[PDB]
């Protein structure tokens, strides 16, 4: 093989993002500017709420919506996400929470030069007014393992997630994400797993500004 394996995906990439949406009827716009190391599975982003702040719900519900290109893939697992560039890919995610809260999120990911661009939409509804999301009682997402597999011909990731809450409690959420390369013919990978750890490194009091970090690694179990 004569190709530059990093012809599109460079070892250090910049990230630009805009998210729009609403949760329980509260509309917002959030911008992101970040950097990442695709082959180390690491990324960091500075997020700024531009409209709708201070958000009247837990910022944590949004954080996994801010790119599976940032996963340390070993040589023995097909890397669908890095193989999707330069053209890019998109994902669509359902987040079903234990109390009936439901979110739908999507991201269209393109690449221009050294920068991934993210067009993100996030819609949440059916959160109980007295629940931990609307009451802002969340502390973090726990580290998780995403099961990657082909479901009806489409690469799919399933995760059993949980938010730690104030007061020694957890609040569970099921994720299902579908991932679609923009170019026809990108080979689907074999089933595998991706371990994730997402964390807010810092934030201002009202979460108008948030610094976010994620580390992810693919493995076969």
């Amino acid at each position: 093989d004569d190709k530059d394996p990093m012809s599109a995906i460079k070892p250090d990439m910049r990230i630009k993002l805009r998210m729009e949406g609403n949760v329980n009827g509260h509309h917002f716009v959030i911008d992101g500017d970040g950097t990442g190391k695709p082959y180390e599975g690491k990324q960091t982003m500075d997020l700024e709420v531009k409209e709708g702040g201070p958000l009247p719900f837990a910022f944590d519900i949004l954080t996994t919506a801010f790119n599976r290109v940032f996963v340390k893939y070993p040589d023995n697992i097909q890397d669908y996400f890095k193989q999707s560039f330069p053209k890019g890919y998109s994902w669509e995610r359902s987040l079903t929470f234990e109390d009936g809260g439901i979110c739908n999120a999507r991201n269209d990911i393109t690449m221009e030069g050294d920068t991934f661009y993210n067009k993100v939409r996030f819609y949440g509804t059916n959160f109980p007014a007295n629940g931990p999301v609307m009451q802002k009682k969340t502390l973090k997402w726990e580290p998780s393992t995403e099961k990657m597999y082909v479901r009806d011909g489409v690469l799919t990731g399933d995760i059993e997630m949980a938010l730690l809450l104030e007061g020694n409690a957890h609040y569970r959420c099921d994720f299902r994400t579908t991932y679609k390369a923009k170019e026809k013919g990108v080979k689907l990978p074999g089933a595998h797993f991706v371990d994730h750890a997402i964390e807010i490194l810092s934030h201002d009091k009202d979460y108008n500004k948030v610094k976010l970090y994620e580390h992810a690694v693919a493995h076969s179990g």
